């Protein structure tokens, strides 16, 4: 079961340390991968967002369940998230999670998604989004597996 998180933007030091921390605990349940995508596009905000969105969509694992994180998406509790994960673990379906940069995402991405989730009414940075999602995945695998 592979779990890829593709994220636009350079991750801070503490964010990379947190990734390593959650990866160590997640390895008993899945194979996690965090891909950092270089915020190097120029032009109008619309063109920057369009190119960043293409960059994320080009990192979707083929045949995976795609979760786009966006505050416009549906809110979900940890219990609900665990149900989603239990279902995907039952199906042996890999998961790609996509996180945009500071200007947001282009619409072409929503048509490639199986679910669009909002983690809060609050705005989180790209790095904090990665940490929250890895911790929720860990939490969800613990709930499902008794622990």
């Amino acid at each position: 079961l592979r779990v890829r998180i593709a994220v636009i933007g350079k991750l801070d030091g503490f964010i990379k340390e947190g990734i390593k921390h959650y990866e160590k605990f997640l390895r008993r349940f899945c194979k996690p991968e965090v891909l950092e995508i270089k915020r190097v596009h120029r032009g109008s905000i619309e063109e920057i967002v369009r190119k960043e969105t293409e960059d994320l969509t080009n990192r979707i694992l083929p045949g995976s369940f795609v979760m786009v994180m966006d505050k416009r998406g549906e809110e979900v509790s940890s219990e609900e998230f665990a149900d989603f994960l239990k279902d995907l673990e039952m199906k042996g379906k890999d998961i790609t999670i996509l996180i945009g940069g500071p200007y947001g995402l282009n619409e072409e991405i929503f048509a490639k998604a199986h679910r669009v989730f909002s983690l809060s009414k609050m705005t989180f940075t790209h790095g904090m989004t990665v940490l929250i999602v890895l911790e929720q995945i860990f939490r969800a695998f613990k709930i499902i597996h008794g622990e």
